[PDB]
């Protein structure tokens, strides 16, 4: 992997993996969540490609902010059809 | 797997996988979160064994309740040293 290297380098907040299969909400996802949930975003690693289905791939991001807001932003992503999970829970 | 079969049979709330490596908080975890976060718990699948390290294994549970409370219960588990993630995000 090794996802714990991301946790090691980016300790604060939560690190999440976002998946894009082309079904995600057609809006500016990252700015949308920044503004709505008052979270900061740092891109750690990613691979996204444009396909006929739309943007497809993965993004690992660090979210910073109040705990409740980070949690809400993560469920927000999921509801916007971006599968999201906090790394380090396997 | 197939974790989506759990989502199919238990549609409401969130389905989470909890991991126990023996480092988890030494308290009655499931009742603790039920009471603190006002969530309901249904066990879907699990394999837990007692070892010299303590209780080790996994539990898949359905959490029911208000969205914010479910989210808080999930982070609560993590803080209590039970690695937890919402299934269906791979
Ligand atoms: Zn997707
Ligand atoms: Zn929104
Ligand atoms: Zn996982
Ligand atoms: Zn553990
Ligand atoms: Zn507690």
């Amino acid at each position: 992997l090794v996802v714990e290297e991301m946790l090691e380098q980016y300790p604060n907040g939560k690190i999440v993996r976002l998946l894009f299969h082309g079904e995600q909400a057609k809006l500016p996802i990252i700015s949308h969540i920044v503004q709505e949930y008052q979270v900061e975003v740092s891109i750690i690693q990613g691979n996204i490609q444009q396909t006929k289905q739309g943007a497809v791939g993965s993004l690992y991001i660090q979210l910073l902010g109040e705990e409740q807001n980070i949690l809400a932003a993560i469920e927000g992503l999921r509801k916007l059809r971006v599968e999201t999970e906090v790394i380090g829970n396997e």
